[PDB]
């Protein structure tokens, strides 16, 4: 397995791309954490729900919906 004399140079940023897939965002879209995200992609990291323009919070670098935020981290008080 040996190869060389390869590796072109092509790169042009004309529009924002999903921070997850990094494809393209021309039909508007959304932005999570000062970064472009796919309206569809942008979903809770627990229930997998679209927070597109919804009231939620981020934790440990992950978008979590109020339902999860106050369910995972805010688990039962002094519970096993
Ligand atoms: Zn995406
Ligand atoms: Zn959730």
């Amino acid at each position: 397995g040996s190869s060389g004399s390869s590796g072109p140079c092509y790169e042009n940023k004309f529009a924002p791309r999903c921070a997850r897939c990094s494809k393209t965002l021309t039909q508007g879209g959304v932005t999570y954490r000062d970064q472009p995200w796919h309206r569809e992609c942008l979903v809770c990291t627990g229930c997998q729900t679209p927070l597109a323009g919804q009231q939620f919070t981020s934790r440990d670098e992950d978008p979590y919906c109020v339902a999860c935020f106050g369910e995972l981290f805010a688990s039962g008080p002094s519970s096993g």
